[PDB]
């Protein structure tokens, strides 16, 4: 499964090294965002229970959020700060970088472990 090739193999991207963010690069892009800037994905992602899933092709558009400004998890301006232009990864994300020991009942269950695939399309400045 793709989140077992992450859990085996990927990158630990966080500063403390404690694996609460992994990254495999499916497809190398070609310059990475720095903070503040607008930033323009698609993605998917899911529960590591397997109960919820969630796409931006359900809007049939791109995800647009303002990189390290806490709009979205940790582990997202974390890992999509490490992506290049055209690039797709998988990150396998513990809770310490999502949404912690409460959760966010009941979309995201207390202690959850998120998986994504996020292809960055583009980013624009302030
Ligand atoms: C916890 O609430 C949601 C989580 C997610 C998707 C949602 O709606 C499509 C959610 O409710 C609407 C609130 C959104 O504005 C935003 O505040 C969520 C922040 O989300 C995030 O930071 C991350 C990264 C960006 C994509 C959305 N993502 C999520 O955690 C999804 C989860 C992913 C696991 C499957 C269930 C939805």
């Amino acid at each position: 499964g793709a989140p077992a090739t992450v859990t085996e193999q990927g990158e630990d991207i966080t500063s403390k090294k404690d694996r609460g963010v992994l990254k495999i690069v499916k497809r190398v892009g070609n310059e990475t965002p720095m903070i503040g800037d607008k930033v323009y994905v698609h993605y998917k992602g899911k529960l590591s229970n397997g109960k919820k899933f969630d796409s931006s092709h359900d809007r049939n558009e791109p995800f647009v959020f303002s990189l390290g400004k806490g709009q979205v998890i940790k582990a997202w301006d974390i890992g999509v700060a490490t992506m290049k232009k055209g690039e797709i990864a998988h990150l396998l994300i513990k809770p310490e970088y999502a949404y912690g020991s409460a959760g966010s009942l009941p979309k995201i269950p207390s202690n959850a472990t998120l998986f994504f695939e996020i292809e960055l399309l583009d980013f624009k400045g302030e």
